[PDB]
C-alpha cells in the first residue's frame, strides 16, 4: 500500500499512474482507517501527524516520511519492507540488472572463476548481508539499502543437475522480468533476522521447527535454540541400498568446493548445538583458502584454528603449514574437528593413485577416533572415499554437493558413536549413497513431536501444514498451548477444499475458526510484521500461498485497535460498491433483503446493521488480517466502539445467503463457524411470544390514522412479574437518552398486509444500548425478527406518502402488559 | 457373478455371450476360490457339491442350483438377489415393459384415474410387496418373483413439481433403457426386510439413523426400535417466515389425496412409537375410501375404526356413517386420532364458502384439545386451513404433498403440546409454509447424537458420511463401540480426496484403515449380504457409490474363511496378467524388482512372496470386500494357512512403489496405513549386524568353486550367549523338515559384484516357519534385506551356467559364530 507522507508546503501531484491523495485532520485513528480502505497501491498523504503513521506501520502498512522529491521520493517508489523503530528501508528492487550485474551476499563466490561463466559483460559485486553494503549509495532522511540478491540462481543451479550456466541464468533472469515479485519470500529474511534475537531474550528459550538453508546463518549466534527437522541419514540405513560403481558426474562448471566446506562445518555446529547448549572452538585441517569464513563472521564470532600448507586469509590462528597428523592430545575438548586431509592427482595412473586415497581414509578415521577417545563435547566431520570400511552404525553421512561427483562423502561423529557400535559397509553401498542422495539441509536434527509444552516458546513458520502431519495434533498444539508463534495456511479457495498443493505435495488448509484459543491473535503476514516492528509495502493477494499467523500468550491480545485491527476491512467492498459493476447501495440493499426487511430499503443510507462482520466474512480472502474472533470476544466483555449482539447474527445470516447464490461453500462454513461461536461466548434469548412491552407515546402524529392510540412499541420482553422492579431501573437510568434522541418521521409504508405504519428513525442506537443494559441483568428482550421501529396508523392497504423530515417528541414512555388493563411504570 | 450350477448328465455349452465353464473336484473351498477369481459375469458350473455353493452364497456370490433348461435356466439369466436359506430369488428385470405395463406395490394407485394419464395402451397391475404376487407366474425348483417396480416414477413425479405425466414417464422409462441398473439400490429393500426382524430379537433394542421414505412401511410392526432423523418443523419456527397469500398451484394430474392420508397417519404413528414404545389403536374420521389400508396390513396389523358417510372397504369397524363430532369421551386412550373433517365446494361463492372452512377449523381444534385433555398416550393429527389461529408452539406441522395446493396443512399434537404453551400465528405465515415447504419424510424424530453406547445396537446405513457431521465423532462411534452395523463410504477415487459428492452435497470418504476396531468386520455390500443370509448376482464397480460396511461385536469375527474371506481377491489381477496388455509374469517381476531381488526374476514362477496383500492394496477398489486387517490380526495369533511376518512388509513396500509410478496417492496412503499396523499387532526385529548364523553343509556341489567351504547360510541371528540353549531346541525340533525338504540347484548367478553363487530352491517354506518359532520365543532372526538363499562359489564375475535341476542333500546343519573358531550345535 506504501503510504508516502509529503511535506506540507513542498508537495506535488503530477500525471502519475497509481496515485490517490489524502489530507485531513478529523482524527488520527479514523484517518488511518479511511486511508487503509483506499483502493490503489501508492498513496500521497500531504499533511500528517506522526501518530497516523504509527498506526499504519503498526498495522503492517508501510507508511514513511518523505522530505524531498528528486531521489528520496522517486526511488522510494519501488516496493520495500520498513522497520518503523530504527527507520530502515529494505528495498526489493531488481532494477540493478540495468548496470549489468548480479549481486550476492556470500564472499566466497567472488574468488571463483564464475565471471568466465556469466553472460558477456556482466559481473557480481556488493556482497553484504541483506545488502547492508548498499547503504553507501543513498543519502536520505532514513537509512536504506537494497536487499535484493540473486542467491536463488546460484544455489538452485548447484541443486539443479544442469551444467550450462549462461543458459541457466538467462532463463531465471527472464523469470523475474516476467512473473510476480515474491515480496513475501524476500521479507522473511528481514523478519527472521530481528524475530529471534529479541524472542530469545524475552522468553529465555526457543524451539524452531523445520528450518531450511534459508537459515544456514540465522542461528549461528544462538546455541540456546533447539531446532528440529527431518532426521539424518545414518550408516544404519545403507543396508537398504543396492550396490553401484563409480559414476563420474559433473554438474557445476565453476568450482564450489568452498560451499561444501562451508556447509559441512555448519552442519557440524548445529549438531554440537543440538547435543550441548554451548558453542565450540572450530579446528580445521586441509582447508586453506576458506573465503567462506568472512560470511560466518558477519553473524557469529568463532575462533577458527587451521593447519594447512597454503594461505588462509581469514582466521584467528593459522598455526602451521604442516597438516595436523598425530599431535592430537594438544587439542582442547570444547571443540569440533573438521578433517579434509586430501591430495590432488597429477597425471599419475588412477589405478595406482587410488591406493593413496584409500590409506588417507584409514588415517583420517584414526584421527577421528583418537580425537573422540579422551574428552567430552567433541564432534568430528571426516573425509572418506568409497571403499569397504568399518563404520559406526549410529553415525551420520553427508554428501552436500560439490563441483563433480568422484567418489567421496563425509561422515560426522558424536561421543556415543564410538561406544561399542561398529558395522562393516561394502564399497558399492557408498557409491549408491553418493550418486543419488544429495543432502538437502544442514539441519539434520530429529523431528518435532507435535505436542504442547509450557516451558517452550515454539516457533513454526513454514514447517507444519504438510499433509503427513496429523491435523488434530497440530490443531491441539495451537489451541491447548501458550508461548508460541505458529503459522498455518489459509483455505484461500472455494468449495472448502481441506488440502491444497502444487501437484507435488498437498498441505492442510485452515480457516481462522478452527481454533478456540484463549488469548491469541490470528492474523496475516503483514499484521505480524507490525507486531514485531515491521511493515511492508505490498498487500497480500486473495489467492496464492497466504498463511495464517498465530501468536499465543502475548502481551498484545487486549490492544485491539492497534495490532491486527479493523484496518483494511472495507478496501475490497469500496471497489465493488462504486467501481466494479454495481450500485453504491448494493451492500446496503442485500443485507436488509436477506434479513426480512425487504419491504424497506429506503433507510439503508444510515441505520443499517452488520457493518464490520459482513465484510469480514465474504471478503475474508482479502482481510483475514483482521482477526474477527478476537474482535468479538473483547466486546462480549469490555476490555471507542459498541454494537449490539443482535447485529452480529444478521451479519452472519446474510453472508450465508450471499455465499449460497455465489455457492462459496467456504464462507458458508465460515458463517456457520462464527454464529455458533457468537452463541458460545454469550447467549442470546428471545421473547418470541412476550408478556410485556415498552411503549412510547407522542404529542401528535403528522399523518392520517384510524388506530385509536398510535404508539411506538419500542421493544418487547418476557419476564417474571417481580423483575418489574429492576426493569424500571433501566427506563429510569436512560430516561433522557430516550427523551433526548432525535426521533424523526418522514414517510409511511406497508409493514405487512393490513398493517399501514409510519417509519421512525434515529432511535436504534439507544435501542441497541437498551438491549445490552437489559442483557447483562439477564432480562430477555427482543424477538428473532428484526426490530424495525414503526408507528401504527391503520389496518388497511394504502400508498406510501412522503413528507418533509418532521421531528416527533415524547409525551411519555410506558411499560405495558400485553393484553392487560394496567401498567406499573411510565417516565415523563 | 451369478454362478449357475447345472445337472451332471444334462448340461449344454452353446454360442453364448458371457460364459465360462468350470468343473473339478479338487477341494470344496479351493474350487470356490478358483471360481471367484474368474473374469466373466455368468459362469456354468457343471458338476458340483452343495458346500461349494454354500461358500459362494456365504461370500455374497449368488450361486444356485439349476435343474432344467427351457425356463429355469433362460429366465435366471437376468440379475437377481438370492436368499440362500429359504431359496427365494428376487429378480431385478425390467423386461416386463414389453407386455406394456408398469407395476407398483401400493394398492391405492389402482383406484385413481391414472390409466387415463398413462401412454396409450399401457396399464399397471400385479400389486404386491417385493413382487410377492409375481411368484404365481413361474414354476421352478426354487421360489421366485420379480421385485422390480416403478415406484420411482410415480413418487418422484409427486415430488417433481412437473405436471405432464406422459412426458414424465416417457423420460424415465428411457433412462432405465439407457443407463445402468442400480442394483445396490434395489437389493436394499430385500435387505431391510430381513435385516431388522432378526436383529430386534438378537440385540433386544435397536436404533436406526436416517430413515427415509424408502422405509415408510418397514418398521410399522416394530415399536421397540427408536429411529432418529432430521427434526420436525415446529410452529415455533413460523416467526421466521415472510407473509404470503393464497397460491393456487396444481402439480398432479391425478388425485393423490390417498397418499397424504396415508403419510399423515404413518407420521402420526412413528411419532407415537417415539414417545411410547407401544403401538396404538387408530381411529379416523372424514376418510372413507382408504384404499391405502391394504398396503398397511401387508406389514403390520392395526385396528382401524372409521367414521365417515361413505364406503370404507378396508377396516375392522366402520362404526357409523355419521362423522365423529362431539361424542369424544367414548374413545380409548391408547390411540391416535386422525381428523380430516372437511367439505367440498360446489359452485358456491368462494368468498362466502371460505367462512365454512374457517369454522370447521375452529371445531377440528376443539376436537383435538378435548381428545388430549383426559387420557395419556394420545396423539392427534388435525386438518387446518390457513387463517389466524392460536396454536401450540411445540407442535409439529405437516404438508405432505397433495393433488394441488389450495390452503390447507395438517398439525399433529402430543400430550405436552397442550400444557400451557400457546402462540398466535398470522394468516400469511401459514401460506408461506404451505407454498414453499414440502415435507420430505414421515420420520420427523430428533437427530442422533453421535456418541457410543453399550445397550444400543446401532444401525446406520446411509445416514452418516454427510459432510456436516463431525468426522472424528463418527470415527470414534465406529472404533470405541460394540453392538452395531454401520455403513460409510469408501474413498473410491485417486489423489486421496477426503470428501466426495455430486456437486450438490459432499460426503466424508474413508479407507478401511481409519479404524482400530477390536472384533469387527469391515467389508463391502455383497459380503454383508452373505453374513445376513443373502447373495447378489452383480459385482460392485471400482468407482461409483461404494460403501464400507462395519459389523462390530458379532459372532463371526473368528470365522475367517467363511465370510468376508479371500474370495474374489485375484479377479482383477488375472485380467491384467493375461489379457489387458501385459505379460503373465508382470506381477511376478515387479515385486522382486521393488524388493531388491532385481538381479533374479527367473525363480518368480514359484517361491515368490507377497501374495494376498499386494493384490488387496493396489486393487482395493475392486476387492475391499476382503477385510485385509481382519486377515492379519487372526494370523498374528492362531485363531489352513500361514505366511511369515516378513512377507507382508514386502507386499506393502511394493504397493508403494507401484502407486508411486502410477501416482495413486490413495494406495500410497493405504500402504503406509497397513505397514505400521503390521508393526503394531506384532513387532519385527532385525539382526542387521548379527553375531551367529545357521549353516547347512552339503555332500557335493555340482558346480565349479574356489571358496574352500561352500555352504548355505540359511539364516542369521543376534542373540545373547546363553540363549544358545533354547535356540538349539528349534535346531532339534525341526531337524528333519530341513533334512526332508527338497533342496535343489539348477543354475549360477551374480548376487553382487565379486560374489558368484548358486541358487537354492524349495527351502523357503521351512525358512518362513523357522522365523516364526524363533519369533514367539523372542529371538531375533533375519535382516531387513530379502533373504535370497545362495551357495557361494567364487569371488569373481562369471557367466550364468544352467544345469539340469540337480537335487542336493544335507551333510549337516550347524550354528556358527560369526568370526569365531567354534560352534556348539550341529544336527546330523
Ligand atoms: N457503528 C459503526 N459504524 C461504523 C464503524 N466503522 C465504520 N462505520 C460506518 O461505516 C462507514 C464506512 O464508510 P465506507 O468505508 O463504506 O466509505 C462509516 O462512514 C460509518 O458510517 C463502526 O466501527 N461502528
Ligand atoms: N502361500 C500361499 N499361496 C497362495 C495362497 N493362495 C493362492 N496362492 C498361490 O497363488 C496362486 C494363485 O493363482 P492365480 O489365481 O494367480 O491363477 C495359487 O495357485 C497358489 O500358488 C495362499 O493363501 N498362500
Amino acid at each position: 500500500m506504501k503510504v508516502l507522507a509529503l511535506r506540507h508546503s513542498v508537495a506535488q501531484v503530477y500525471a502519475d499512474t497509481q496515485i490517490y491523495t489524502h489530507d485531513d485532520t478529523k482524527d488520527s485513528y479514523e484517518n488511518a482507517f479511511l486511508i487503509s480502505n483506499l483502493t490503489t497501491h501508492n498513496i500521497l498523504y500531504f499533511n500528517y501527524s506522526a501518530r497516523t503513521l504509527e498506526i499504519l506501520n503498526k498495522s503492517g502498512i508501510a507508511a514513511i516520511e518523505i522530505q524531498s522529491l528528486e531521489e528520496l521520493f522517486t526511488l522510494i517508489r519501488c516496493n520495500f519492507t520498513y522497520d518503523y523503530e530504527n527507520n530502515v528501508v529494505y528495498l526489493h528492487d531488481y532494477s540493478y540488472y540495468t548496470n549489468n550485474e548480479i549481486r550476492t551476499d556470500q564472499h566466497w563466490i567472488t574468488k571463483t572463476n564464475i565471471e568466465e561463466y556469466l553472460l558477456p559483460g556482466w559481473k557480481l559485486t556488493y556482497v553484504g548481508y541483506n545488502g547492508n553494503d548498499t547503504r553507501g549509495h543513498y543519502n536520505f532522511s532514513f537509512t536504506c539499502q537494497n536487499a535484493a540478491t540473486d542467491d536463488d540462481i546460484i544455489i538452485e543451479y548447484i541443486y539443479s543437475e544442469a551444467l550450462d550456466f549462461q543458459n541457466f541464468m538467462l532463463r531465471k533472469i527472464k523469470e523475474r522480468m516476467t512473473t510476480s515479485l515474491p515480496i513475501a519470500r524476500l521479507s522473511n529474511r528481514v523478519f527472521r533476522d530481528k524475530l529471534f534475537p529479541l524472542l530469545v531474550k524475552k522468553h529465555k528459550r526457543v524451539v524452531n521447527v523445520g528450518p531450511r538453508n534459508e537459515s544456514m546463518f540465522t542461528f549461528l549466534n544462538f546455541p540456546s535454540i533447539r531446532q528440529f527437522s527431518n532426521g539424518p541419514y545414518l550408516v544404519k540405513n545403507t543396508i537398504k541400498l543396492k550396490q553401484e560403481r563409480w559414476l563420474g558426474k559433473r554438474v557445476s562448471q565453476f568450482d564450489i568446493g568452498q560451499y561444501k566446506n562451508m556447509l559441512n562445518v555448519i552442519t557440524t555446529i548445529y549438531h554440537y548445538y543440538n547435543l550441548y547448549q554451548e558453542k565450540p572452538i572450530i579446528y580445521m585441517v586441509g582447508s586453506a583458502p576458506s573465503y567462506w569464513i568472512y560470511d560466518v563472521r558477519q553473524y557469529s564470532d568463532f575462533l577458527f584454528e587451521t593447519w594447512d600448507p597454503l594461505d588462509t586469509p581469514y582466521s584467528s590462528i593459522h598455526h602451521k603449514e604442516l597438516f595436523f597428523a598425530k599431535d592430537i592430545g594438544k587439542l582442547k575438548d570444547n571443540s569440533i574437528l573438521y578433517i579434509d586431509i586430501r591430495t590432488d592427482r597429477g597425471n599419475a595412473d588412477w589405478k595406482e593413485w587410488r591406493k593413496v586415497v584409500e590409506l588417507q581414509t584409514i588415517s583420517n578415521l584414526n584421527l577421528a577416533y583418537q580425537y573422540l577417545a579422551t574428552g567430552k563435547s567433541k564432534v568430528c566431520c571426516v573425509k572418506l572415499t568409497a571403499m569397504d570400511l568399518e563404520l559406526p552404525v549410529s553415525a551420520k553421512l553427508l554428501h552436500h554437493p560439490t563441483t563433480e561427483i568422484r567418489s567421496e562423502f563425509y561422515l560426522l561423529l558424536d561421543i556415543w558413536d564410538v561406544n561399542n557400535i561398529k558395522r562393516f559397509i561394502p564399497k558399492g553401498a557408498l557409491y549408491s549413497f553418493i550418486n543419488n542422495v544429495i543432502t538437502d539441509n544442514v539441519f539434520i536434527q530429529s523431528p518435532f513431536k507435535i505436542r504442547t509444552s509450557v516451558s517452550d516458546y515454539i516457533v513454526a513458520l513454514y514447517a507444519l501444514s504438510n499433509d503427513f502431519n496429523n491435523r488434530e495434533d497440530i490443531i491441539n498444539l495451537i489451541n491447548n498451548q501458550k508461548q508460541s508463534l505458529i503459522t498455518v495456511r489459509i483455505n484461500n479457495t472455494f468449495k472448502d477444499e481441506p488440502k491444497v498443493g502444487f501437484k507435488s505435495i498437498y498441505d492442510w488448509t485452515f480457516l481462522p475458526t478452527d481454533f478456540e484459543t484463549t488469548n491469541a491473535i490470528v492474523t496475516s503476514y503483514d499484521g505480524c510484521l507490525g507486531i514485531f516492528g515491521l511493515s511492508i509495502s505490498l498487500a497480500s493477494k486473495p489467492t496464492g500461498n497466504n498463511h495464517l499467523f498465530i501468536l499465543n500468550g502475548t502481551d498484545k491480545y487486549y490492544k485491539l485497535d492497534q495490532f491486527a485491527n479493523h484496518t483494511g476491512i472495507s478496501r475490497r467492498s469500496h471497489q465493488v460498491r462504486f467501481s466494479e459493476s454495481a450500485t453504491s447501495y448494493s451492500g446496503y440493499i442485500f443485507r436488509d433483503l436477506s434479513n426480512s426487511n425487504f419491504n424497506l430499503i429506503g433507510t439503508n443510507v444510515e441505520n443499517s446493521v452488520s457493518g464490520h462482520v459482513y465484510n469480514a466474512l465474504i471478503y475474508y480472502r482479502y482481510n483475514y488480517s483482521f482477526d474477527l474472533k478476537r474482535w468479538i470476544y473483547l466486546h462480549s466483555v469490555e476490555k471507542y466502539y459498541e454494537h449490539a449482539p443482535i447485529e452480529l447474527i444478521y451479519a452472519c445470516k446474510s453472508a450465508k445467503e450471499f455465499a449460497s447464490l455465489q455457492d462459496d461453500l467456504t464462507v458458508l462454513r465460515y458463517a456457520n463457524e462464527i454464529e455458533n461461536y457468537i452463541n458460545k461466548v454469550y447467549s442470546i434469548t428471545y421473547a418470541d411470544d412476550p408478556n410485556y412491552f415498552i411503549g412510547i407515546k407522542f404529542n401528535n402524529i403528522p399523518y392520517i390514522y384510524d388506530v385509536k392510540v398510535p404508539h411506538l412499541t419500542f421493544g418487547v420482553l418476557y419476564i417474571s412479574d417481580n423483575m418489574i422492579p429492576d426493569v424500571v431501573k433501566i427506563m429510569k437510568s436512560m430516561k433522557q437518552e430516550l427523551f433526548g434522541m432525535d426521533v424523526t418521521t418522514s414517510y409511511t409504508y406497508m409493514l405487512s398486509d393490513g398493517v399501514y405504519v409510519a417509519n421512525v428513525s434515529g432511535v436504534l442506537a439507544t435501542y441497541f444500548k437498551m438491549y445490552n443494559l437489559f442483557y447483562k441483568n439477564q432480562i430477555t428482550f427482543g424477538q428473532s425478527r428484526m426490530f424495525i421501529p414503526h408507528i401504527t396508523l391503520s389496518f388497511s392497504n394504502n400508498k406510501t406518502v412522503r413528507i418533509e423530515t418532521t421531528k416527533l417528541r415524547i409525551k411519555s414512555i410506558y411499560l405495558r402488559k400485553i393484553r392487560g388493563d394496567t401498567v406499573f411504570d411510565m417516565p415523563e
